[PDB]
């Protein structure tokens, strides 16, 4: 979109007469005259600076690519004649926030929406070329390129060079400017300016402060710095917990931000966005908007979300009914092959939802991949089926649908952006909005959900159960398979559908149930300090246990990094939202996952049974070694 | 090919009168008639039975798909009726060595072969469903796929079936037939058949005795068994060195076979075939047609193989120049960055040239991947450059030249079969012939290297020097990195060109340097138990080294597992084998990797020098933990 800010009428009218077109990265885009004794920077500050105070990175030359300028012209005085021929008079600011493969793959759209009409007629013999061109830096933008990718790269520059008698190709100077953003690109999987959202590391920014609040709250000790200056965060061994963002008090850690793309995907004509929310984020979401913690407003956050434009607003606590579908179906198997198996079973079960406490088992303690449920988190299975049954049942593609998650984690960036949840580049989840960008993005839009009216949330995919919604707080995934399993186990419905014991707070909790002629032990875990204290004992051997939830944040998804920050007693705002997260699942009629309507109607029609073949293809997926 | 043995006049004219067509792996393909008591398995009988006496699997009805039978209908009596409309009376039969993936591959291909013309004018409907089936198959068979693919081909099948108004759908009864094959494909990465060459595993077969040879020689205990009993390799644990293949008296360890995959590339008209040859080979394949070990029949290689039909005939020792310039710069930098530099370096450099001991290192020991170099092998090395170098600037493009290994070893089939050797699923390699493959294709064509005349090979990618050749033996690629790496190091050239201590056969050898002012201590081991104690010596830090090349064959590459097995004394005959790769080495005028004109002149016009840019993205690799 930063390509077309100017019409051609308007860039050709200043063929003559000094006056230059800017846009990109400055306060003020627009059509200044730059004047006689004139450097870059002093062009830059006419236009008012750059949106952040950030450093200027790059400056494209024309529409028509004509070279970039880089640091070392930004204090030279400004020449012309970089306006050599058929290329209008402008120029295009990269500040540190631009990424050059999304810059690159936005100038290929560019070229090729012209293309697709009469401007830019004679680009049709480069269109193939381009083309493989965006297709090479998709793959480097979703990490699943390579260095050879490069090589191609420069051998189809060379061809458009060649064949458009151009004098300057964008991929060229790119590969020669930029190379080791590049290289960064594909080789660590990192995008530093985090445009790429399939590429996003956890980076300190410039506004730390030094206080080391993050440094003491890291699981796995992976920041260092020292008191009073900036800290940094070894990406490699991060576990994307987002419990530093938590504890950061000037909010210098950041993850990313899609709040952009969703603004455009919203307002992009025929373009279908569903949204899916977890849990906790209606529990806290109100606090920001002067509700109380704890008070459940997901029906303000759907009318919210409507007026935004969201075509249609689901909720992730029936993806997380799906989910105990299928992990208490497991737990009841490998429960049997153990009874009356042999040793080839593997227990306890551990819950796979938490993307943090995956990626912390695949980097450290790699031989324990089998032992978690191979199930799928509950974003990726409500976004797998909305992609594969309802999408496809209404009549929609796969490439027309933009599923948005809207969760209160960071790790869920990472999870939506693994390579295993995408079809033919198209991810099953597009992207991750946290809470606090969605605050954000209510707030600038003029959205009070205090004194928004109620709408209600589509049925089809948003119809959930108090099982499916305790998600949210620790020990209420273990609770709601207990609930589904235990039932079909002795044959009997439960008086009391609250299992106590794996409520609390404690950092692990140990609770044994009696509950007909099978005894379950199960274990809770809040964060990763306590997931490896448990991980070593089950190693060790000295205790044993049947299930064990695991969580990657203290108190549950409620305490979540995308979750906006407290106020008063952190433990006590957390527990206030754990406790509208009972209050909801005491104030639904049905209770049990098995219950869910539209999950059972997904299992008579489109799969089977849970444990299926369809179901296992479906809401299953695999784990890698790092 | 198998659809297109009987033509549809010769299937139509057996409309009526109780004749069918019978084809697939029946010992003789024709048209007879079944008499009036006869079953299924009465009429593989009267075909002569199957190629290999290998049980009966499954049999398609008509080249218009009408289902599958099974061993439930090969006891039955054959029902007519089966031919129900527009479909010819003929069965294509399946035996145990048929993968089901590679059976429905060539039957779309056989489809989309009609569509391109007159015939079965009516499928141009669901060309585009069938072709994305192709796709995902291909996928699966390359081990690139996901489960969720197998979804995807039931969505295909339903719309292919539903459109083309058939009551058989053969994409829907291979799922609900074959799934377990299926599952092991994309699961496992296993095709127990052995027809996807990407896929291999090796297998021992029924006709194995039980002596427990390849038991002893397995060196990381993959094989269980008991005596005068099958046994078994597990594959998982398996490093494909090709061992138990070399010890096995009567060739019941299966690694797949190439043999008609190649014989089909150089029958198709206008196919592009290259073939590059491991050092160890010319040296090995004289014994089995006449010549002494040791003897140098190259010459006669190329002929057999010119006279076969390969359009290019190259050679390996000219990639293996290639990697020498790589990884003997690679050395000098680690070294320099050892001296001057600090502890941020890594010794001693490992090299990655054998494939068996890159996947050794990626199974166990798996926080070692930095360790060796990240330079390719040079099979790899020479397929990148024929096929982004070579091809490209004679005008073909990487799916229009077929590039075949000659190699002696095992684990190169698992090499060339890497998915990250590969572009838009075209592989840098197609496959890997094997010498004992090699000389069955020269036996059965009446090739014989004895008497058959003496042809040059192509020199643009076969002129190689005798730092090259010496790969092929245990101590060459060091010897030939050293070569290379100490007359720049020291600035003269050394008399005595052949450094000795590197050569022997002791299981580890070790070699202190003092040329120069600096000075490299080497080791060199010859098997995987060998390279496994030298790990366990590096990480304990008793003793230390610069440089470490590994083998996992004994004696080397010459005395590698697809090298056909030696008479007398194996120790002598692989001892004989390297002196006649020290004599090859000992007759070139050029010695050293660095005076390569050919290596060179890739590096003067297409890279720019080793360790650049240009050169990392196309010879250098990266390794995965498993
Ligand atoms: N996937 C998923 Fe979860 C569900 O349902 C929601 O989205 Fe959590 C919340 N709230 C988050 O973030 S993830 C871990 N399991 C517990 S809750
Ligand atoms: N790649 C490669 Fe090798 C080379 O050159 C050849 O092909 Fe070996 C042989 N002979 C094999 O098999 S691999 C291991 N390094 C030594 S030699
Ligand atoms: S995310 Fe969790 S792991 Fe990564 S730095 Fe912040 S605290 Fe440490
Ligand atoms: S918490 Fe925020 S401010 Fe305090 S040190 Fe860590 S990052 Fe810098
Ligand atoms: S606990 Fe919920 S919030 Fe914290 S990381 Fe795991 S999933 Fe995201
Ligand atoms: S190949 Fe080497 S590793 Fe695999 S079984 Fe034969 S001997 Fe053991
Ligand atoms: S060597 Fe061949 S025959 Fe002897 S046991 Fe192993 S496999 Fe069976
Ligand atoms: S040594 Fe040569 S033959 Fe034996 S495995 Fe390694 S590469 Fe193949
Ligand atoms: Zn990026
Ligand atoms: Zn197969």
């Amino acid at each position: 979109s930063v390509f077309s800010v100017f019409s051609e009428e308007e860039l050709k009218e200043l063929s003559n007469g000094r006056k230059i077109a800017i846009c990109g990265k400055v306060n003020n885009p627009g059509i200044i005259e730059v004047p006689e004794g004139a450097t870059l920077n002093e062009i830059i500050q006419l236009c008012g600076g750059l949106i952040n105070k950030s450093n200027f990175k790059a400056a494209q030359i024309g529409l028509p690519f004509g070279g970039f300028l880089t640091e070392d012209s930004l204090d030279k005085e400004f020449d012309f004649g970089i306006f050599y021929e058929n290329i209008a008079r402008t120029i295009i600011v990269l500040s540190q926030e631009d990424c050059i493969i999304q810059f690159e793959k936005f100038y290929i759209e560019y070229l090729l929406a012209k293309i697709k009409d009469g401007s830019y007629k004679n680009y049709e013999v480069v269109k193939e070329d381009i083309t493989e061109m965006f297709n090479i830096l998709n793959r480097i933008s979703k990490g699943v390129s390579n260095m050879r990718e490069i090589y191609l790269l420069r051998n189809l520059a060379v061809t458009v060079k060649s064949k458009m008698n151009q004098k300057h190709n964008i991929m060229e100077e790119i590969i020669d400017k930029f190379y080791e953003e590049i290289e960064e690109h594909i080789e660590e999987k990192k995008c530093y300016t985090s445009q790429c959202n399939h590429l996003v590391k956890l980076t300190i920014t410039k506004k730390c402060i030094g206080c080391g609040a993050c440094k003491r709250a890291c699981p796995v000790d992976c920041i260092n710095g020292e008191l009073k200056k900036k800290h940094e965060i070894d990406y490699n061994r991060c576990t994307h917990c987002g419990a530093c963002v938590s504890a950061c008090p000037v909010d210098a850690i950041s993850a990313g931000d899609n709040t952009m793309l969703f603004l455009r995907d919203l307002a992009t004509p025929n373009k279908v966005v569903i949204t899916q929310m977890a849990p906790a984020v209606r529990v806290a979401i109100g606090e920001a908007f002067g509700f109380e913690p704890g008070e459940n407003v997901e029906k303000k956050i759907a009318a919210g979300l409507r007026k935004l434009g969201v075509d249609y607003v689901f909720d992730t606590s029936w993806g997380a009914d799906l989910t105990i579908m299928e992990e208490a179906a497991e737990l009841q198997e490998r429960l049997e092959r153990h009874l009356a198996g042999d040793e080839s079973v593997k227990l306890p079960i551990l819950t796979s939802c938490c993307p943090s406490w995956i990626k912390f088992i695949e980097q450290n303690y790699g031989d324990m991949l089998d032992v978690p449920s191979s199930a799928k988190s509950p974003m990726e299975m409500f976004a797998i089926v909305a992609k594969e049954i309802w999408a496809k049942e209404k009549g929609l593609s796969r490439d027309e649908v933009t599923s948005v998650a809207i969760m209160p984690c960071i790790a869920k960036k990472y999870e939506a952006s693994r390579a295993e949840f995408s079809v033919d580049m198209n991810y099953d989840v597009d992207y991750v909005i946290t809470t606090r960008e969605l605050i954000k993005i209510f707030e600038n839009s003029g959205i009070n959900l205090k004194e928004i009216e109620d709408e209600e949330i589509d049925t089809v995919m948003g119809e959930y159960t108090g099982a499916g919604i305790i998600f949210g707080r620790t020990g209420g995934v273990i609770e709601a398979a207990t609930r589904t399993a235990l039932e079909k186990m002795t044959g009997e419905r439960f008086d009391n559908i609250e299992f106590e014991g794996l409520r609390g707070w404690d950092g692990f909790r140990v609770c044994e149930l009696e509950a007909g002629d099978i005894k379950l032990r199960i274990g809770v875990a809040h964060g990763l300090r306590e997931a490896a204290k448990m991980l070593d004992k089950i190693r060790s051997g000295e205790e044993f246990f049947h299930a064990i939830e695991i969580m990657a944040c203290v108190g549950g998804c409620i305490g979540g990094g995308g979750q906006p920050k407290t106020k008063g007693n952190k433990q006590a705002a957390l527990q206030k939202r754990a406790e509208g997260l009972n209050n909801i699942d005491r104030s639904k009629t049905l209770r049990r996952s098995n219950e869910n309507p539209e999950v059972l109607a997904i299992y008579e029609k489109y799969l089977d049974h849970p444990l299926s073949n369809k179901a296992h293809e479906l809401l299953h997926t695999v784990y890698f070694p790092r």
